[PDB]
DNA sequence: CTTTCTCTGTTTTGTC
DNA sequence: GGACAAAACAGAGAAA
DNA sequence: CTTTCTCTGTTTTGTC
DNA sequence: GGACAAAACAGAGAAA
């Protein structure tokens, strides 16, 4: 009985594997009764992933990181870089411009940060402009 | 009432956090309720992971790739090469010693392969070996 | 331990 | 209040 | 598309 | 048959 697939049928009721979701416009189908059923409850299917997600609609945002494209560009001129995620880009355009948008509010400390994740572990170990 | 922290009590039943597991010998104590209440569930509570597993067991297995120490060397002279995985460390040994231990058991192809995935690869494409 | 920078799951903000 | 999508955050974490 | 090689969640094997 | 840990697999996937 055990085998690689569910294509020749059991003694159940009307299988022949699964395809489609729908979940209010989720236009991605798995090829798998196994693969949808996680799907449809916010799991990533494929294999070494098995991660929960908080938003459906995330799962299919989700499915970029899995896919080897990397649609967004740098726009500067000599610059080949490449990403998958808006906030990358963002963030890394900085690097040219040199720009350092985030300042610590707290008014001893006057310090400025060009990357957000360096600003939240200043106020998070200092304490600055927290509570 | 939305506040950073559980440490403040409601208004429900014996609360301060949380701390240790057992789960029939995991000496691991998260520092939340809601972490310790997905890692029983074996879903690991890290920040950016969320990975649902099969072995509850593998859970504190898994942790390593959060730990940003490789235990395991490779023995040749000269090569620096590290792991955190067993596996990794034996095919990359291979490359040393020049192995090729996976042979297609099919009895017009002869090819040998130095690493399992290749040799998976060309069992699932050309139906080698299989069945 | 440091600094610099990218990745990505969830939260916040902006527009209707 | 509600969508819903765009942007930003808040960690994780790789590289030097 | 290729080849070469590492990572890691689950399965298989080996020892008791 | 049952532990349980060690090894191996089977993908994913990064690098060239
Ligand atoms: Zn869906
Ligand atoms: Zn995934
Ligand atoms: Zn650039
Ligand atoms: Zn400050
Ligand atoms: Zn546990
Ligand atoms: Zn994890
Ligand atoms: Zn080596
Ligand atoms: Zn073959």
């Amino acid at each position: 009985e055990k085998e690689e697939e569910e294509e020749e049928e059991e003694n159940e009721e009307e299988e022949c594997a699964a395809y489609q979701c729908n979940m209010e416009g989720c236009t991605m189908s798995f090829s798998s009764e196994k693969q949808l059923m996680l799907h449809k409850r916010n799991i990533c299917p494929i294999k070494g992933c098995g991660k929960n997600f908080f938003s459906h609609k995330y799962l299919v945002q989700h499915q970029r990181v899995h896919s080897d494209d990397r649609p967004l560009k740098c726009p500067w001129k000599g610059c080949k870089m490449t990403f998958k995620w808006a906030w990358s880009r963002t963030e890394h355009i900085r690097v040219h411009t040199g720009a350092r948008p985030y300042v610590c509010a707290e008014p001893d400390c006057g310090q400025t940060f060009r990357f957000v994740s360096d600003f939240s572990r200043h106020k998070r170990k200092t304490g600055h402009s927290v509570k």
